C-alpha cells in the first residue's frame, strides 16, 4: 500500500525546482493532470528505489530518449542483463523533455523476461529507497541532505500534502490556492532527517508511513512524537503486617500528573490524594487496625499507567517509586519486560479502562513484594494523606516503519533512551491544562540561536505552536482552545525563558503579549506553562481552588431544590476543585445548626448519570430530610475547595467543620423551597 518507487517531478529542466513528490506502487510512474496550473509542466523528473525478483531482464520505458536509468550504478538507458532471486538492486531514473506540451507526465516502466513477457514492473517487485539516517546490510542510501525524502527547497520553502485515494502528494505551498482550501502549510529543517529530533523522519510523519498510534498532532514535522507516562493510582487499602478479623482501611485516591516550577525538570511524577472522608467512629488508623508502637503495616492499591504523551510504548514499562514524605521510598513497582499484554497508547491507559487495573500485589502472585511501613511512617502517612509516584523514562523499543517491506514494526535496535536527550534538547516545551484541567506536556521544534544546526529549522512563533501542537484556531481572528479565548489562560515561564520573552516584547514595542503571539519566537530549551485563569494552583500546578465569584457563579443555575437536597448544573471543571459541601440551618436570631458538622462528612455531592449534580442532604442527616421548625429559617449550603480542605482533626482535636473556610452558594427560606 505504501510500496513502489519514489518520484520527484520538477517543472524546470534540471531537478532544481521540485513541483510534486510522490510514489507509485507499480511501474506506471504517471500522474494524470486530473490530479494537479502554469506549473503542471514537468521538464524533468527523477525516480528512486530498489527492485527484487531469477532471469534475464531488459528494461524499457515509455520514453527511452528522455530518460537515463542506472541499476546498481551501472547505466542501462541513455540490451539484456542478468538478475537473481532473493536480492535487491538500486534503481535511479531521470527524465527531461524541453517543452512538455501536456500537463502532468505519462511515463511507465517496463521489464521483459526470458520468455519475452514484457510488462510494467509489478508493485510486488518494487520497493522504496532506504530514507533513514543509517544504511542496512541489504539496502543503502544514494537534493535531500538529511535523506528524509522531502527535497531541500521544499523543506525550507514550505510544502503541503494532498491525500489522494492511492498515494500522497508533496508540493510547494501557494497562498492563493491552498490558503483558501485550508490545507496545512508545512516547513522543516532539510538537514534533519527528523526536525523535532525524534524517531520519525519529517517524511514518515507527513506521508502516513508511521506508527498509527502516534498522535495526529505529532504527525507534524515540528511537533515531537515521544511518550509521557505517569502512574494513576485509583485507590488504596491498608493492613496490619502479620488469623484475626479483617482489620483494614480501604479508601479511594485521586492522582494527578504534576509539574513543579516552570521548572526544567523532565521527570514524570504524579501525586495521590487518599480520600479523607468517612469510612463508624473517629478512630485513628492504628486504632482502626490494632497497630502498636512496634508493629508494621502494608499497602495495596489498583493502579493504571497513563500516557499523556504523543508516542506509544510497546515492550517495557517505566519503573516507579512510591515515595512517602519527601524522600521515603516505600516501594518500587515494576512491570515484566517484553511481555506487555497490550500496548500503551498516547492519551490512553494500560490496562485499558474496559479492563482491570493492576493491583500492586496481584491476586496469586507469590513474588509480589510487601509494601511495608513502620509505625511512624504510618502516622506520617495518615497525617499527610498523600504519596508521590516518580517514574523514570526508560520506555524500551520503538515501532519504526520499515522501508523495504512498508510495514511498521517494533525495532530492537531503536530505543527511546537514545532519543529523549535530543528531543528535550532541541525543542521548546509547553504545558497546558486546557483539557479537563490536567497538565499536558508537549514539545515543538524551535530555533536554538547558540547552536548552528537548530538555526536551520523553521522559526516557531508562539501563536503557531499552540495551533500545531495543541489545536488552537482563529475562527474569527482571535486564537482559541475549543471555545475559550487565549486570553482566558495565563502565561508562566521559567526564569531564563522569562527574561528572554520580556526582552522581545520591549523590542516589538508591545506591552501585552496576548496581542503579539504571532510575533513571539520560540527557542530550544524554553519551558512554558498555561493554565485556565479561573483557578488556584498549588505548588505542583494542580488546580485546587477558585474565586469566590467563579464558584458562587458556577452554582447559580439551580434546577430543583427540596428538604432532601439541591440539584444543580455545575461545570465538570469547577466540580474538579470542589471537595464537598456544608449544610446548615439558620434560625431567626442568627444561630446556625450544622447538619454535617465533621471534616470527613463533607462528601454529599454525587454526579448523576445525567450530568447534573445532586447534594444529598439526607446522607448525613441520618437518612432523614431536613426538619425546619420555622419557615423563616434559611437553608445555607457552602462549598469547600480543595485548598481549604481539612483532612485531620485540628491541633486540639476538634473534628468539626468549625473554622473551615467555605463559600456560600445557596440560601432560601423554608418557604422558598
Ligand atoms: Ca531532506
Ligand atoms: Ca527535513
Amino acid at each position: 500500500s505504501s510500496q513502489g518507487l519514489l518520484g520527484y517531478y520538477f517543472s524546470d529542466l534540471n531537478f532544481q525546482a521540485p513541483m510534486v513528490v510522490t510514489s507509485s506502487t507499480t511501474g506506471d510512474l504517471s500522474i494524470p493532470s486530473s490530479e494537479l496550473s502554469e506549473n503542471q509542466y514537468f521538464q524533468s523528473a527523477i525516480w528512486s528505489g530498489f527492485i527484487k525478483v531469477s532471469d534475464e531482464y531488459t528494461f524499457a520505458t515509455s520514453a527511452d530518449n528522455h530518460v537515463t536509468m542506472w541499476v546498481d550504478d551501472q547505466e542501462v538507458i541513455n540490451n539484456k542483463i542478468r538478475l537473481e532471486k532473493g536480492r535487491l538492486y538500486q534503481i535511479k531514473i531521470q527524465y527531461q523533455r524541453e517543452n512538455p506540451t501536456e500537463k502532468g507526465l505519462d511515463f511507465k516502466l517496463y521489464w521483459t523476461d526470458s520468455q519475452n513477457k514484457k510488462e510494467v514492473i509489478s508493485s510486488d517487485n518494487l520497493q522504496l529507497p532506504e530514507l533513514k539516517q543509517k544504511s542496512s546490510n541489504s539496502r543503502k542510501k544514494r537534493p535531500d541532505r538529511d535523506n528524509d525524502g522531502i527535497p531541500d527547497s521544499l523543506e525550507v520553502e514550505g510544502y503541503t500534502v494532498d491525500v489522494k485515494n492511492k498515494r500522497t502528494f508533496l508540493s510547494p505551498w501557494i497562498s492563493n490556492i491552498h490558503e483558501k482550501k485550508g490545507l496545512t502549510k508545512y516547513k522543516s529543517s532539510p538537514e534533519k532527517w527528523s526536525t523535532a529530533s525524534d524517531p520519525y523522519s519529517d517524511f514518515e510523519k507527513v506521508t502516513g508511513r508511521i506508527d498509527k498510534n502516534v498522535s495526529p498532532e505529532a504527525r507534524h514535522p515540528l511537533v515531537a512524537a515521544y511518550p509521557i507516562v505517569h502512574v494513576d493510582m485509583e485507590n488504596i487499602i491498608l493492613s496490619k503486617n502479620e488469623d484475626s478479623q479483617t482489620r483494614t482501611i480501604s479508601k479511594n485516591t485521586s492522582t494527578s500528573r504534576t509539574h513543579t516550577s516552570a521548572g526544567f525538570s523532565n521527570s514524570n511524577s504524579s501525586t495521590v490524594a487518599i480520600d479523607h472522608s468517612l469510612s463508624a467512629g473517629e478512630r485513628t488508623w492504628a486504632e482502626t487496625m490494632g497497630l502498636n508502637t512496634a508493629d508494621t503495616a502494608r499497602l495495596n492499591a489498583n493502579i493504571r499507567y497513563v500516557n499523556t504523551g504523543t508516542a506509544p510504548i510497546y515492550n517495557v514499562l517505566p519503573t516507579t517509586s512510591l515515595v512517602l514524605g519527601k524522600n521515603q521510598t516505600l516501594a518500587t513497582i515494576k512491570a515484566k519486560e517484553n511481555q506487555l499484554s497490550q500496548i500503551l497508547a498516547p492519551n490512553n491507559y494500560y490496562p485499558s479502562k474496559n479492563l482491570a487495573p493492576i493491583a500492586l500485589n496481584a491476586q496469586d502472585d507469590f513474588s509480589s513484594t510487601p509494601i511495608t511501613m513502620n509505625y511512624n511512617q504510618f502516622l506520617e502517612l495518615e497525617k499527610t494523606k498523600q504519596l508521590r509516584l516518580d517514574t523514570d523514562q526508560v520506555y524500551g523499543n520503538i515501532a519504526t516503519y520499515n522501508f523495504e517491506n512498508g510495514r511498521v514494526r517494533v525495532d530492537t535496535g531503536s530505543n527511546w533512551s537514545e532519543v529523549l536527550p535530543q528531543i528535550q534538547e532541541t525543542t521548546a516545551r509547553i504545558i497546558f491544562n486546557g483539557k479537563d484541567l490536567n497538565l499536558v506536556e508537549r514539545r515543538i521544534a524551535a530555533v536554538n540561536p547558540s547552536d548552528p544546526l537548530e538555526t536551520t529549522k523553521p522559526d516557531m512563533t508562539l501563536k503557531e505552536a499552540l495551533k500545531i501542537a495543541f489545536g488552537f484556531n482563529e475562527p474569527n481572528g482571535n486564537l482559541q482552545y475549543q471555545g475559550k479565548d487565549i486570553t482566558e489562560f495565563d502565561f508562566n515561564f521559567d526564569q531564563q525563558t522569562s527574561q528572554n520573552i520580556k526582552n522581545q516584547l520591549a523590542e516589538l514595542n508591545a506591552t501585552n503579549i496576548y496581542t503579539v503571539l504571532d510575533k513571539i519566537k520560540l527557542n530550544a530549551k524554553m519551558n512554558i506553562l498555561i493554565r485556565d485563569k479561573r483557578f488556584h494552583y498549588d505548588r505542583n500546578n494542580i488546580a485546587v481552588g477558585a474565586d469566590e465569584s467563579v464558584v458562587k457563579e458556577a452554582h447559580r443555575e439551580v434546577i430543583n431544590s427540596s428538604t432532601e437536597g439541591l440539584l444543580l448544573n455545575i461545570d465538570k471543571d469547577i466540580r474538579k476543585i470542589l471537595s464537598g459541601y456544608i449544610v446548615e440551618i439558620e434560625d431567626t436570631e442568627g444561630l446556625k445548626e450544622v447538619i454535617n458538622d465533621r471534616y470527613d462528612m463533607l462528601n454529599i455531592s454525587s454526579l448523576r448519570q445525567d450530568g447534573k449534580t445532586f447534594i444529598d442532604f439526607k446522607k448525613y442527616n441520618d437518612k432523614l430530610p431536613l426538619y425546619i421548625s420555622n419557615p423563616n429559617y434559611k437553608v445555607n449550603v457552602y462549598a469547600v475547595t480543595k485548598e481549604n480542605t481539612i483532612i485531620n482533626p485540628s491541633e486540639n482535636g476538634d473534628t468539626s467543620t468549625n473554622g473551615i473556610k467555605k463559600i456560600l452558594i445557596f440560601s432560601k427560606k423554608g418557604y422558598e423551597i
